[PDB]
Formats: C-alpha cells, structure tokens, sequence
C-alpha cells in the first residue's frame, strides 16, 4: 500500500532509502508521504521518535518500522543488510501487528494542550527551585522538591526513566511509571524515593506551588511554558502499531541492547 | 457467616478478639477455624501474613480483613477503636470484595513443590557464593552474581522490594517484579541492575550454575532447600480477596506509611 | 573586635540583627562591613553561603558564625532564642577556630576564571545532550553521557551531593566527591557509576567533546559559559573558618538534620 | 632477601610459581614461608587476600605482590607473562613501597577479639530480623534495621561497598566507610541510607536490641558470634606494604576493571 520513508540524512542513511525506494518500485508499492499506511525510519531511536511524531494523528491508520544504521536502537530492530529482505516482505505483506501503549500530557493554563509521548514526559524549573504538589486522583500524595520528575511509557522504561532508576516493564501492562530526579530529603522535605507505577484511568496531576514556569519536555522536543496550572500525566487511549515479520522479544531487546548482543 | 480471628498473641490482641467474639455472639455470625468465609487478623502484617497461609487453601472462598495494634500494617487497615463498628457492618454484610494477585513459586529436584507469596519470593545462597542463570520465557537473560534475589507481588512492593529499589505497584496490575540484591558488575560479570516487571504468563525461571543448595523464603518462612535443580516465577491464578467497608485507596495507603499519617 | 551581621531580610531576621547590634553596643565591639572578623548570618544556608561568597578574599581572616531563623541549616547551628548568649561569648572572645575545606573550580576559555566553592559546583549541558570527557591527573578515565556533574565538599556532602546519592563525609577529611547525575549505561556508552572520592592535590578535568557551552553553578550562582575548553576540579588550599563555642559535632548535626530532632 | 610463593592451587598457578622459585634460584633469594620479607600471590584477589591473612602478624615487616592468572584482580596487578621480569627486579630490588589502610574490628562479649581487614568487615543476623543501635563515638546516630552492613577500606570500598552503593576512595585517605544492606524506611523507622566516611580516630560501635547473635564476615572468612555485647570499627594503626616496580595509578586499576581494558 501507500509508504514513506524518514532518513537520519546522512549519506548512509539516504542511500539506505534510494536504494529501498526502488526496490518498492517493482511492487504494488505507493510512495506518499501525506497519508502512508506503513512508515520507515532509518537511522537511529531519534529518527524513529521524530517519524512517530510527525505522524501523530494518523497512529490508527499505521504501522512503523525502525532500521538502525548506526547502535542499535532499541525501536529500530533491523539491520541495513536485511533491507532487501525488508522489502520483499513488507511488499507481500500478510505480517502481524503489535501494539504499545502511550503517554497522555495536558497542561492547563490560565487554555489547554495535550501532548502524546512514546518514551516520556518531563518537567523541570525554569531556573529556579522546582517544587510541586502531586495530586494522584485527587488525593494530595507528596509535595516534591528536587531536579524535576519524570513520567515514562512500558517501552520508555529502557531509556530515561532507566537513568533514573525506573524499573523495565513489559509493553503489554497499559501502565505509566513516574520517576525522580534528585529529590532533596531531610527532616522538613519528604518524598516516597521509590518509582510509582500507575494503571490505565488513573490521573496523576502536578500543580504548582510558587513559580508556575516549567520546562516541560515530550521525548525529545523541550519547550518552556508560562503561566502553567496543571499537569496531567494518563495512559492514553492510542496505541502505535509496529509491524513484526518475525519473533523479536522485548527481553531479548532489552538483553541485547544492556548484557551484549 | 462463618469467621474466625487470628491474634498476635499479647494481652492487647487477645482481649480485643475476645471484645469481637462476644459481640459476633449478639448475630448470626458462627465462629468456625476450619472453614471460615471470613478471617480477621487481629496484630500486624506478620500476624496477617500467617493468617493467608494459614488458609491458603481455601482462598477462594474467604475473604480477609486486618486491624493493626501497633505500627500501622500495610494488609490491616483498621484500628482497634473502630472494631464495633466493624463487628456490626461485618454482621450485616454488603460489603465489596477487592481482590489482590499473587506469586506462584515452583521448586523443582532431582520431584516438585509449589508455593503462594503475598509478598515476595527471595532466593540467596546457602553460605558460598550466589551464582544463577536468569531464563526468561526460555531465553537466557542474564548470569547473576550477588546477594540473591526477590520477586514481589504488586502489594508487596511496599516492603522487601521497596528496601532493595523496586518500584512501587498499584495492585490492579497483574504482575510480579525482580529486584536484585547486591549485584557484582565489572568488565566480566554483567547483570540488567534495574528491577523487572513482569506480566501474566512470563515464567522466569532460575537455573544452578555450581552450587545447588539455597535458601528459599517465601513471605516470612526461610527454609534451605537441598538438590535443586530450578526455582519457577510466575503470577499465579489465584488471587487474594479483602472485605472492603469504605474507599481506602492504595495509594492513600502508601502516602499514610510513607509520608506521614 | 570587628563584625558584621547579614540577615535573610525577613521581618524575623532584621530584628534580631537590629537586637544583636544594640547588645554588641555595650562591648569593644566594632561594626564594620568592609573589613570584619566575624562574620554573623542570620537566616537559613542560604543566607550562609551568601555571607561566604561576599568575604571570600578574606577568608584567612574572618570567623563565621550562623543563626538559623527557620528550619535548621546546616552551618546556621544557633538558634535566636540563644543570641544574647552568643552576643555575650562572642564578646569576651577566647572561643576556638575550626576550618572545613573549600573546593575550586577553574574555568579555561580561549583566558582563564576561578571560583571557590562551600558546597558544590556542578556542569550539565546549555540545552543539548551533555558529553563530556573525564580526566583524572592527565590520564582519561571515562566519556559521560548524562545530565551533569557535581563535585562536592565534606561540608557539601550533605546538600546535593546527597540526593544524588554521594556519600557524607567528615569535614575533617580533605577531599572531594564527584557524583553523576543520570548518566546513561547501555552496550555503548559506560560510567562508573559510583561517586568517586579525590584526595588533596589531585586534579580532575572535563573536556568538552562537541558542544562548548555548559551552565555551571557555584553553590547558588548558576552562569552559562560560553567557549569554554576546560574545566578544573581540585580541593583548594584555602579554608572556611568557624567560630565554636561548644561542641557540636558533625555526626551529631547529620543526625539533627535527617533522623530527627 | 626472604620471600615466598603461594599458589591458587590450579595447574596454571603452580606451575608459574614452580618457575619463578627456579628463576628465584639464580639469585641471593633465599625461599623461607616462616619470616618472607616478600610474599607473592598467584591467582586472583581471594588468592591475594588468603596471603595478607596468612601473614597478618608481620605485616610491617612484608611487601606483598600479585600475579593475576585469570580475571584481573585489583590487588594481583601482573600478568603472568611478566613473571620473568617481575624476578629480576624483584631480585636486584631498589622497588619503592606503597602503603594502603586497613580496618580492626573488636568483639566484645560476656571477653575481646580483634580482627583486621583488607576489603571490609560485615554484619547481619544469625536468621531473624537484624536489629542494631549505631554509636559513633560515643553518641548513639540511629537504630538500624535491614539486611545488615558493611565497613569497608579505602582499597575495599571497589568491591563489596560498591556493590551497595558506596563511594570509591583512593587509598592515600585514612579512612573507613560504612554502607548499608537493604535498610527499611517508613513513618516507624529511619536510617540515614546515604554511605558515612569516616577519618582516623573515629570509632564506630555497633549495640545489640534484642537478639544477641550475629554473622559476622572479615574479608572471605564468615562465622557465627554469639552472645556478642559490641562490634567496633576504626581504622587500623596498621598497614599493608606493596612492592611497587612501576606507575599503576588507582584511579588507572579503576578504569580497567569496570570501564575497559
Ligand atoms: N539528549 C539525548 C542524549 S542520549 O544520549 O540520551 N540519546 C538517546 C540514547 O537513548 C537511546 N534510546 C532512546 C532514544 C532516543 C532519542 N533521544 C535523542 C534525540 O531525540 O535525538 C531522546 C531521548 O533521550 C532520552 N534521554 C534524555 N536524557 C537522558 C539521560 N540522562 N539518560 C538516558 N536517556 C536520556 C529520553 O528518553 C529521550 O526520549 N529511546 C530508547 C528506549 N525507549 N529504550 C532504550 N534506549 C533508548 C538511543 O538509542 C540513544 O542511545
Ligand atoms: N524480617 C522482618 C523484619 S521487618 O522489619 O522487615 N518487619 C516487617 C515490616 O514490614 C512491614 N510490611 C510487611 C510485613 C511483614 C512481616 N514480616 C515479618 C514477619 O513475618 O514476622 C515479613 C516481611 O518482612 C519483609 N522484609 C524482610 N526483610 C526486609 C528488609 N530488609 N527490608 C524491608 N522489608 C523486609 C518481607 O517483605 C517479608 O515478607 N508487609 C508489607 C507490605 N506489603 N507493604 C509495606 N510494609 C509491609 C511490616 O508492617 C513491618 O513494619
Ligand atoms: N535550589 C535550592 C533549593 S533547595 O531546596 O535545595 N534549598 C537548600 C536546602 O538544602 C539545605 N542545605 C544547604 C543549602 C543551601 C542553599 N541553597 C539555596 C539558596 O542558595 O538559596 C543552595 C544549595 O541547594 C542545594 N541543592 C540544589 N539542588 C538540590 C537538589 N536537587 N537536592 C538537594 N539540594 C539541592 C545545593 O547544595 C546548593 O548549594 N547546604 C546544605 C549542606 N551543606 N548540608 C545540608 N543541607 C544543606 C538548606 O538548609 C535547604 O534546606
Ligand atoms: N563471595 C565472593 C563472590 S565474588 O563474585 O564477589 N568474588 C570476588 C570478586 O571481587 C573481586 N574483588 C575482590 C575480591 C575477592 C575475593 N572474594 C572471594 C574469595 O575470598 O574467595 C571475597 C570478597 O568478595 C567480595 N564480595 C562478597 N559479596 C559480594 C557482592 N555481593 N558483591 C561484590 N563483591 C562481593 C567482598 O569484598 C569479599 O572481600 N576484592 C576486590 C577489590 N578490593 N576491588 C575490586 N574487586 C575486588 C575479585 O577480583 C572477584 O572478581
């Protein structure tokens, strides 16, 4: 069907993509880049994340695909040389889909925009000290003080949620898991230390307690918002869809990319 | 129904149980340690700890409640003053069952023997060196070498795995979580490091390297088991049921032991 | 002889300085903010530090002494209620020094800036990734990927370097302590981990590998270098001066501040 | 002068050490296991700690050597291939001394032992719950309750201390440092969690609660005390001498243990 492809847009990842775009060219396969079905990214976990974001409102209607040319991503589980291979496949079809479930922001101000991550959401000050209020449905829990929080996806345990000191967790639990960066802890100042591991339909929510600028990051793009009154952290209701010609298992991934592959 | 209660022991506990009996007397609440529908647990978590293993055969058809007379217990949720107001909403009944997973254990010989954790499973060595193969799913993940090994239920991440770095679970999610304890990494033995979380039907299994004696706890019984060939996580079928009264949300739970109450 | 006294500018600490000032009249006590002795801070740590930076060509001859108004700091170990009698010690003198270790920091461009350091100083990234080379007495120990350092004083230990997870070390000790703040780990990329504890006259170096800005902080002063080639970690030859009129040890002030008071 | 060999026990070690005395041989070397003034281990860092144990009772009259046959061990810093050189400057001599910190450890019971260590010294429970009073010189810190701890050297603190999270230390500071094992911490019980270093002179005394049995570990060799009153820890006016031939800086036997070589 309809297909495109993102390159990294360095010379080995442009000719990677020419040289797959004309073995398409001998298939029932329509290059669009408007309204794909199937998506490529070639290059690393970076270029995977910025082909999911710009295609963010058609994750229903496709399927992804990572190729790393460079350390292995941990998205993109296949190697240039199997890129023929890739192609015959993926043009025949008849693969199996898989799904992973995703992170939901909406940050309120005083006005409302809502963000979806594949790996996290972060916030930290905007230069000051960061302190906030956590409200899990709505119950206050914690008034944390520290570098800033962290709230990951199943499949972004394995990146900065990991650096942290989060735990791994499988994609297949809809789950969400909140982290800490460097929280201060003393008589006077208390936070519970340990990650939380939230199920779908719970709303944790972060309010402000003196300054209300934060910088706010979704996976890789960091914006600094004013005049913020909330932040909502839920399991999303949309999933992205990978396409899988073959057994892939994510502890095999994680052992690959962690112990040695 | 039928009921029993289970007592710490101290002159505290057992008069309290003796307070309860006689006021079940004044229903038709029939006292039955055989075959309860419902077991009350009258101490602290170790007291309510015996209690489920007391019964755990009949799991099914009991549903658990707690009352903590010292330090507040993480499984009993109510104080001895509110203890009429328990024997008479007890009587009455209408109250919701709330269900909890647990973790089945499989120690296998060179012969069998299953157990239930509420808690945990933890594995160390018998006095030498722990050394153990990590196979997940039948793919080998990893060759630890340390202390030992815990695998947590989600209510029991509040406890042994909290102190050893796991995350902490919202009880809705099925799954059971490794922690490790004091792991040796250098440029020749490699382990993961973060903790693990696990879903239904992922089986983890731990395989002997040299050593085949280790100690074996589950929940608070510590017994040394000798010719072991392999010890088997998964979560198990059977869940644990509470008798709830009123909304005492897990995560308030967690901020009243942890933060402050 | 000659003093000063700093307050936090609250309606608190103004008053008190105010009382002080006017108990100072009745002695050979001389205000004198240009070239004092001792150095009095009224207000929390924060307060401290900034008393310390305005003196710190002068630290061979100033004692400092610090009044905590709020909740206990660190080096503020008075309380107002006892001020009258630090007014009255103080003015007959014949009190003894004790000196903590001072860390500096050298800042290379291409030109040459120094910093003296109570508690830390830190380097994380002006906005891109964070990538760094670490060498240790001209011999290259590692390349970190993460999201900053801090190399911390005894004293300082228990501030950032805490929540960092740094160890506390006796101020009596001349030493400094680098910990990692978030630093990935994967088949590719390795640190140590650990904090690493230097002793006296040993130097540690960053370098940069691709970016040249950093933002680095000095205790409370966070500025962002531009062109920067290097930056210089070694503990100074300079030391902080406390007066002392009883003895409060360290390991009793770490309990005070973190286990209870 | 005097020296003597001690061997791993493999094929591979006694042979090299079969080798070196016939290189020996050659030379005014003179083999003598009562009174060496050089001890040489072949085999790895337990093989290293078996030879300090053996001769702790002329430590200020040896310099110990190590020769890895395996896994390069910290202490055994030559390869096997050097063995020849290592001879014949050892046997022409004019080597330089190098002098690392040791830890004593005193038991008192209801009666003294004494011990030293090279690596660390550790305690945890006899098989119930380990409960102690922490006293640092003289004034009680904390109760803890947990797995155990560990005091560990500054050349110790690579190994066991590092494993719980303690700071690595260059053995030219005169220090101990205490880590914990899996500490817990709720509203009821509080440990400081972070590792403590401490300088010279300072004594740490460890107090029983309830029970009065303990397991307690220096370096490789773990036995069970009963009836113990006190456990305290100081850094030992003794020392261990290396025989060094060349530059192998600390931080350099860091690197290429955990970072690569
Ligand atoms: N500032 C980037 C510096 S970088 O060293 O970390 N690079 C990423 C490494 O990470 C692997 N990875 C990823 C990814 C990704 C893309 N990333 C950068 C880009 O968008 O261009 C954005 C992601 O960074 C993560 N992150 C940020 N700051 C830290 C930190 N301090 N420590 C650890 N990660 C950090 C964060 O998650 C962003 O979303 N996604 C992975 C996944 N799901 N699982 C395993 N590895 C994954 C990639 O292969 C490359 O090696
Ligand atoms: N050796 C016991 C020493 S003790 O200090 O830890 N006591 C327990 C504390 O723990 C709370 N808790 C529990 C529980 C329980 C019962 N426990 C002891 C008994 O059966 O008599 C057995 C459980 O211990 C846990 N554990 C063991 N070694 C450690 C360690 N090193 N660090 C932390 N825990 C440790 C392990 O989990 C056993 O199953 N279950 C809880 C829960 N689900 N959530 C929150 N708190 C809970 C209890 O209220 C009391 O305060
Ligand atoms: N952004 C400040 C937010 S704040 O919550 O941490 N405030 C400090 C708390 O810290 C105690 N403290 C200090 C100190 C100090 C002064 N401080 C702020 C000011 O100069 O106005 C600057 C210092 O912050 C430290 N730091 C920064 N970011 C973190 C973090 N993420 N986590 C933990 N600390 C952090 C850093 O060290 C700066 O130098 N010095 C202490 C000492 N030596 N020992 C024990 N407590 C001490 C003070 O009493 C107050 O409670
Ligand atoms: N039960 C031993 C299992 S073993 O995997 O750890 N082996 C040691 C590894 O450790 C390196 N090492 C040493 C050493 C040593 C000798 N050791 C064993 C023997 O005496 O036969 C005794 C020492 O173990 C340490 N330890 C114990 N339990 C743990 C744990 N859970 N995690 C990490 N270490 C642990 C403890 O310190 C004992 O003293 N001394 C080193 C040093 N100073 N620096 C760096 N590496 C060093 C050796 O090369 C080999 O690789």
């Amino acid at each position: 069907m309809k297909y495109m492809i993102t390159s990294k847009g360095d010379e080995k990842s442009d000719l990677l993509r020419l040289n797959m775009i004309a073995g398409f060219g001998e298939y029932d396969m329509e290059y669009d880049d408007v309204e794909p079905e199937i998506v490529i990214s070639i290059g690393g976990d970076g270029t995977f994340l910025s082909a999911f974001h710009q295609y963010e409102e058609r994750l229903d209607e496709i399927a992804f695909i990572g190729i790393h040319t460079g350390h292995l991503g941990f998205y993109a589980d296949w190697r240039p040389a199997e890129a023929d291979k890739l192609v015959k496949l993926l043009a025949k079809g008849e693969y199996q889909k898989v799904s992973y479930p995703l992170l939901k922001t909406t940050v309120k101000y005083g006005k409302e925009a809502t963000y979806l991550a594949l790996n996290e959401s972060t916030v930290k000050s905007s230069g000051g000290p960061f302190v906030v209020d956590v409200v899990i449905n709505d119950i206050h829990f914690e008034r944390f003080r520290g570098d800033g929080l962290c709230m990951s996806t199943p499949s972004g345990t394995t990146a900065y949620n990991k650096s942290l000191g989060g735990a791994l967790m499988h994609p297949s639990i809809e789950a969400m898991q909140l982290t800490e960066m460097a929280s201060i802890n003393n008589r006077v100042y208390r936070t519970i230390g340990s990650p939380l591991v939230f199920p779908k339909h719970h709303v944790v929510s972060l309010q402000p307690v003196n300054d209300k600028d934060f910088q706010i990051s979704v996976d890789h793009l960091s914006i600094l918002h004013r005049d913020v009154q909330e932040i909502r952290y839920e399991v999303s209701a949309k999933k992205i869809h990978f396409a899988r010609f073959r057994s892939f298992p994510f502890w095999r991934r994680v052992h690959d990319s962690f112990i040695e592959d």
